[PDB]
């Protein structure tokens, strides 16, 4: 069926880097076949696929590389190949903001499960990678009590533990150590789980902190017992908490067991079957917290006795009745195990190789490897190709980067739019710092041994200090083979500095220079110091040092960071070990931070439309605010439609009872668009059938609200008659036909002679509710007007003694019907000028004054507008009305069934017309062109200057938006939706932000509401650079049991968020976000640099539109102490 092997140096990336991607085809067998491409895509997190190609192997291997962008969005990706087979193997890789390690740490506990009293100890083992071992280095960490419930490891699906033990659940006293033994060092804790019948576990995450600096973090879990051995339970249904489906019984496998000791034996077992009645619940809203819930009361329903003889699975059934029950069973020792159900709601062919490696290096020089194939026999078989790369080792270990193995991959067994242009996410928030970490990765070609199975690689290696590993791939046709070898690179002596990520400019931070002696004869240096860039020393360094071999001491340099964005450099000349032997007298190294402001950037928005040889520029004073060096833009120019948001509404349906208004508006677009239009234009209603039908049946319906007279009621011929519908309703029935409906004859006949008596005597219309009843009649009249004059049925002197009434007119609407119901029947003089009025009236839009044409200012013109592109008439109007429209979009809080068809009639007009859109611009001094919509980014002095004129036969429409640091922080500015950030403690306790030493984990609150209905939100908490998010998204390192306040993080869980990404200066949620909904967002981060930090305010945007933001109030300074 053919297998594909992807593999590659490693699994985890970072965004800006080259991604290496290798892959050997083989079959069923694993045999080799005839050589062939294979088409790989990248596959971003959301599900897009950045690029893809058609690999040819050179030589049987298959190698991709493609540079990942500096902006690309952190998550998951994947390489994913059709070998064909239409089964698409998958390679996924990570691509996070992320740090290398340079650190290790093994803990350690037996294996073996405690007993209650039995206190809980830990093994510690810190140590720098170049070699050196963490001598001093402090050590945070936390122990939590958690319950253990898939105790037998052999046998998942079997639960042990009482689910309703009390207070099972704690998270016990924080670790904290100096490690100070250049070794190691150890942490116990005693027990205080004495009572449980339970099995537990103790868990401990540590973190080994550098020198003022990161974390390196572990957890190690400890299993606790209560017994020799415990009662398990399996619930036999599945699909999540298990139950029974009605009154139906309990089916349970019931069984006892040692930590893996499967199956022993005792009689006596008292299973036991209890329901839970839980009555009364909530709380005051604002208690503050917010209400909370029920309380109940236990009782048995059977008390049944079950024995149990060695391997044996025990099989109890019961029946229930819709309640929350649980099934608890009691062993004779003690150890109880409870499980919770709700009835209702709510071959070696393998290659031997060997790597010739040294054990330690220095830098600088090439690394030379050798490489000797055993091949389970005297000479390996045919032409030996291998591949061989070495990485970072710190860069392995988040990830745990298992190294790849040809042989057990063969042969081991048993959507729509959101508008963010890509990548703008990051350019709302502002360009982030640039981060200069440089990562350790080469990868060989792929060698051809020779007959001896012999050959050797020459990995030139830079400037470094840690440990690298080796890795090999070794493959012949039919044969397979890998291995990996750790060879240390360090210097005779080490300096390496330690910093934040980034710097907001304005914080000051005291850097620590780790700085290691491993020459074995006593050194005396002097290291010089100096500062360039946006970054200053504040005070001065400690001049000189000392010290003995293999001791470390380190120096404190304090920081001003400066205005502004860019890069600072700290400057180190080191004076002194002047040799014969490794040729040297002096060593200057470098090293660099990225500053940017301490505030979220701002965003401008402009959009308007050219009709040809108009001309828009951008406002002087507009752009004025920005700082230059950071400032960019887009410029989409579309030139097929305007907003055209024919979505941000649906889905629509044909809806044919209600009242009469009901039924008409249930219907009336209906008549006008199908399955094809809407599964095409982004919303489906109903199967064609379905609306055709359900049309048929609200038309006989609406005949049976026809009066005699035949005018209209709202729900019976029986009823008070309805003038405005009578003209609405007949619309809809004239229309109807033209779409292919039946109508009765007389029916509408009844109808149009009674809307003729609308022109000729007003006198009997009395309208009931509405006031302006001149305007109110005048608007009936009118409407009738258009419906007859369609059928030709409208006569010429009637339209004319309304026409005089025209004063009286509230609206346009009216009149634009009566010009066209004029323009129709003769005399176009009066219909040009009653029309070219209308579009000249407008309605007061406060509209509470009630004049029974159900309209608006709104949809009045939606409909004045759908009308012209009927009438195919003065169409310069027809984009001054559809601009108009567009902009009831801000408007677009509670529509009625009324607006929403009228727009939606004028809107799905756009779908079909082109398109072609041609404008001269400041910058491509060449003609731009385009078919549809394009886009065109900017920088800061193409758009200070920046002009753009229409060149062609269509209008088009522009719109630009632009993003950039401002001078200064803004003003906390609520507008549609707001922000709140909250620091939190561990503990759920609001923290002093000047409380705060290094190593410390705090929980950050932002509460995130809206007036509108705003699915295009952009959270964007800048950091402080004395915090660093400790990434969930990876962990080997750090997690959310850790977080105890489950308040927000259960609401957290709800919120509809596309994607959370966890960066170097930034927190960043993409969300959708409604009224009457906040949206909690919880993220976990620790204080790593100790200094003084400006926190930023928080910030969110709608993507669609900028001018919906929220700059949070700003918080008072973060310090770091150690």
């Amino acid at each position: 069926s053919k297998q594909f092997f992807m593999f590659g140096p490693r699994d985890l990336y970072r965004p800006g880097e080259t991604v290496i991607l290798n892959g050997l085809l083989r079959d069923a067998d694993g045999k080799a076949l005839p050589n062939q491409p294979i088409k790989l895509d990248v596959i971003k997190p959301d599900g897009q696929v950045l690029r893809s190609v058609v690999s040819q192997p050179e030589n049987g291997l298959y190698h991709f590389t493609w540079p990942l962008d500096s902006n690309a969005a952190t998550g998951m990706w994947h390489i994913r190949a059709n070998t064909g087979d239409n089964q698409y193997r998958m390679w996924d890789f990570h691509v996070e903001d992320f740090m290398p390690e340079r650190m290790a740490l093994n803990l350690t506990g037996e294996k073996t499960p405690l007993t209650p009293k039995d206190e809980v100890k830990f093994s510690v083992v810190g140590y720098y990678l170049y070699g050196a071992p963490a001598n001093g280095n402090t050590l945070q960490g936390q122990l939590f009590l958690r319950p253990l419930r898939e105790a037998v490891s052999a046998l998942p699906g079997f639960e042990f533990g009482d689910i309703a033990a009390e207070n099972l659940s704690r998270t016990l006293d924080e670790v904290q150590l100096t490690l100070d033994d250049k070794g190691r060092g150890e942490v116990s804790t005693e027990s205080q789980w004495k009572e449980t019948h339970s099995p537990l576990q103790v868990i401990f995450q540590g973190s080994l902190l550098e020198s003022g600096g990161r974390p390196v973090t572990r957890r190690a879990e400890r299993a606790i017992w209560p017994a020799d051995a415990l009662p398990g339970i399996r619930p036999q249904f599945a699909s999540k908490q298990p139950i029974v489906d009605e009154g139906s019984n309990a089916a349970f496998d019931i069984v006892y067991s040692d930590a893996q000791g499967v199956k022993k034996a005792v009689s006596g077992l008292q299973v036991r079957l209890i329901r839970e009645r839980r009555d009364y619940y909530w709380n005051w809203s604002e208690d503050e917290g917010w209400q909370s819930q029920f309380d109940q009361k236990d009782l048995i329903e059977n008390e049944q006795t079950l024995d149990l003889k060695a391997d044996e699975t025990g099989k109890v059934s019961f029946p229930v009745e819709w309640g929350a029950y649980r099934l608890e069973v009691k062993a004779p020792n003690e150890a109880v195990s409870s499980v919770r159900f709700w009835a209702g709601y709510s071959e070696n062919r393998r290659l031997d190789l060997a790597l010739e490696t040294p054990a330690k290096m220095r830098p600088n020089q090439p690394l030379t490897v050798k490489i000797k194939a055993s091949t389970k026999n005297g000479e390996k078989p045919k032409q030996v190709n291998v591949l061989v790369s070495a990485v970072d080792s710190g860069v392995l270990n988040i990830t745990d980067y298992v190294t790849p193995d040809p042989w057990q991959a063969f042969f081991g067994q048993k959507a729509a739019l959101r508008f963010g242009g890509d990548g703008d996410e990051l350019k709302r928030g502002g360009k982030p710092p640039v981060n200069h970490v440089n990562i350790v990765v080469q990868q060989a070609l792929p060698v051809t041994l020779n007959e001896q199975g012999e050959g050797s690689v020459t990995l030139p290696i830079g400037d470094f200090n840690g440990e690298l590993r080796v890795m090999a791939q070794a493959w012949t046709a039919d044969d397979f083979g890998s291995n990996e070898s750790k060879v240390i690179v360090a210097a005779p002596v080490i300096a390496e500095l330690n910093m934040p990520r980034f710097m907001a400019s304005g914080d000051t931070s005291r850097l620590t220079l780790d700085i290691t002696n491993l020459t074995d004869k006593p050194q005396k240096l002097n290291v010089a110091l100096t500062a360039s860039g946006l970054l200053e020393l504040v005070s001065d360094s400690p001049a000189a040092v000392e010290l003995a071999p293999g001791v470390r001491t380190t120096l404190f340099i304090p920081v001003r960071a400066l205005p502004g964005y860019g890069d600072g450099e700290i400057q180190a000349t080191i004076s002194g070990l002047a040799l014969p032997g490794e040729t040297v007298a002096d060593q200057h190294k470098q090293w660099k931070i990225g500053v940017r402001p301490a505030f979220p950037a701002q965003t401008v928005n402009y959009g308007t439309a050219l009709q040809p040889g108009e001309t828009w520029a951008i406002p002087a004073d507009g752009l004025q605010n920005f700082s230059p060096v950071t400032l960019e833009g887009q410029l989409l120019l579309s030139g097929k439609p305007p907003l055209n948001i024919a979505r941000y509404i649906k889905e629509l349906k044909a809806y044919p009872y209600g009242c009469l208004e009901q039924t008409a508006s249930g219907l009336f677009p209906s008549l006008y668009t199908n399955a094809a239009q809407l599964q095409a234009l982004g919303i489906k209603g109903d199967s064609d059938e379905k609306r055709r039908a359900s049309v048929d049946i609200g038309i006989s319906r609406l005949l049976q609200m026809q009066r005699d007279n035949g005018g209209f009621a709202l729900w019976d011929k029986n009823g008070d008659e309805e003038y405005w519908l009578t003209a609405y309703v007949m619309d809809f029935l004239v229309r109807a036909g033209e779409q292919g409906y039946s109508v009765p004859t007389d029916a509408i006949n009844r109808g149009n002679e009674r809307l003729l008596r609308y022109l000729q005597d007003p006198g009997m219309m009395s309208i009931p509710y509405a006031d302006n009843l001149k305007a109110s009649k005048f608007a009936v009249q009118s409407y009738a007007a258009l419906v007859l004059a369609r059928q030709q049925k409208a006569p010429l002197g009637a339209l004319r003694e309304i026409w005089e009434h025209r004063a009286d007119a509230a609206s346009g609407l009216p009149l634009l019907q009566l010009g066209v119901a004029l323009k129709t029947m003769g005399d176009a003089t009066r219909g040009e000028e009653a029309i070219a009025l209308a579009l000249k009236t407008p309605r007061n839009s406060d509209e509470r004054i009630w004049l029974g044409d159900y309209g608006s200012s709104l949809r009045d013109n939606a409909l004045m507008l759908s009308l012209l592109e009927e009438n195919k008439l003065l169409p310069d109007e027809q984009y001054t009305l559809l601009n108009t429209l567009s902009q009831q979009a801000f408007g677009e809080r509670w529509l009625s069934t009324q607006e929403s068809n009228a727009l939606f009639l004028a809107a799905r007009t756009i779908q079909d017309l082109p398109g072609k859109w041609q404008a001269q611009t400041s910058f491509s001094a060449e003609q731009l062109t385009g078919e549809k919509a394009q886009n065109s980014n900017l920088n800061s002095d193409q758009l200070v200057t920046l002009q753009v004129s229409n060149s062609g036969d269509q209008p088009l429409w522009l719109r630009m938006d632009a993003s950039g640091y401002p001078q200064s922080a803004p003003l906390p500015a609520n507008n549609v939706l707001q922000i709140e950030r909250h620091i939190l403690g561990t503990d759920g306790k609001s923290k002093s932000l000047d409380s705060l030493r290094s190593g410390d984990l705090v929980l950050v609150w932002l509460q995130v509401k809206a007036s509108n209905s705003v699915p295009d939100a952009l959270v964007v908490d800048l950091l402080p650079a004395g915090l660093e998010l400790e990434n969930q998204n990876l962990s080997a390192s750090l997690e959310q049991s850790g977080g105890e306040v489950q308040n927000l993080l259960n609401q957290m869980q709800q919120a509809n968020i596309k994607h959370i990404e966890f960066r170097d200066d930034r927190f960043v949620a993409a969300v959708a976000v409604d009224e009457y909904q906040p949206v909690t967002l919880v993220y976990l981060a620790r204080a790593v640099t100790p200094g003084t930090y400006q926190v930023p305010q928080p910030m969110v945007e709608s993507m669609y539109v900028p001018q919906w933001r929220a700059t949070g109030a700003a918080e008072d300074l973060l310090i770091v102490r150690p």
